[PDB]
């Protein structure tokens, strides 16, 4: 007729509550999960008592400061929609391919595939939000159920529907920072406005969203000045641990030999399907989705590619 119920935001601190059978628990507590359950609707019973649940909203202000040190300033909707997330996606299998740890296709999850494959290359990156960085963590070391419901609820990933790889990526690569250092130096100049610098530094020097090549990205880049003249941008210096180029899909023939610049790359092709692939030994290892598959030539259309570490400075004027 009365139970008592231990309430969580954090998987560690809970708060004891009391509760009758004359409501809901939508009523009297919020929305609750019990074991990844969906029990706000319910008339709270004998069968919950001493349980723990988790809360999703009508947080105390010890628990809405739980969440916001845990996953930072996320949105109202954020915990319910990871919770729905964490129990949709439990059933997501990685399947281990020629030793790495790859998604297998379900839901028109591909493109998540692409994404996690692809921040599995990336040395050394860090997330700065401690619930993201520890789910990282915990699918380095063979459980990715956390990460992936993550990801998709900070994303505002829809379960089971179609989206975009780099899309997701840079939305979770915004999210991160580096071990090291990172440098980007743009030199801006107009003729009326006269000479400026652009700095970038960490992540948002690694990433670039608009070129897919190096050569394309160290190029005199010629758009409209605010002052509604002629203006220009060039990359005057670059130092970076790797370097993530993402543009539309581009058709292009990726061959070994010559040896590509590039250590990985994803393509898509066209609802849509993603495939990440990486390039070892001379060839391209095509992996979709939980399978693999190897070539030496490959007619695809890239999206994102991803570079070695950048040492570059120019030798050049850029201004003259
Ligand atoms: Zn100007």
């Amino acid at each position: 007729l009365t139970i008592e119920v231990l309430v969580t935001v954090d998987g560690v601190n809970f708060r004891t509550v009391v509760l009758n059978n004359k409501n809901t628990y939508r009523s009297q507590l919020g929305c609750v999960f019990f074991n990844g359950a969906d029990i706000s609707d319910t008339i709270p019973d004998e069968k919950q008592n001493g349980h723990s649940l988790y809360l999703a909203d009508n947080l105390t202000a010890d628990e809405t400061k739980a969440l916001k040190e845990l996953y930072g300033p996320v949105d109202p909707t954020f915990l319910h929609r990871f919770y729905s997330l964490k129990a949709a996606v439990h059933k997501w299998k990685m399947v281990v391919c020629d030793k790495v740890r790859s998604l297998k296709l379900s839901d028109n999850n591909c493109y998540l595939n692409a994404v996690i494959m692809t921040l599995d290359l990336l040395k050394d990156i860090k997330f700065v939000i401690p619930a993201l960085q520890h789910a990282f963590m915990k699918h380095k070391g063979g459980d990715s159920t956390d990460f992936i419901a993550l990801i998709m609820a900070y994303g505002n990933c829809t379960f089971g529907a179609p989206d975009d790889a780099s899309r997701l990526l840079h939305t979770v690569l915004a999210k991160a920072e580096l071990c090291c250092s990172a440098r980007m130096v743009w030199r801006e100049w107009c003729n009326v406005c006269g000479i400026k610098d652009v700095v970038l530094q960490g992540l948002k020097a690694c990433c670039y969203v608009g070129v897919q090549t190096v050569e394309d990205l160290r190029a005199r880049m010629t758009y409209v000045c605010q002052c509604g003249g002629e203006r220009h941008r060039q990359i005057v210096e670059h130092t970076t641990p790797w370097l993530l180029l993402s543009g539309t899909p581009n058709e292009k023939l990726v061959t070994t030999s010559t040896a590509p610049d590039f250590v990985a790359f994803n393509v898509f092709q066209g609802v849509g399907h993603y495939v990440h692939a990486r390039l070892k030994g001379g060839l391209i290892l095509k992996f979709d989705s939980g399978t693999v598959s190897k070539t030496s030539d490959w007619k695809c259309k890239v999206t994102d590619v991803l570079f070695p570490g950048q040492k570059y400075s120019s030798d050049c004027n850029v201004v003259r």
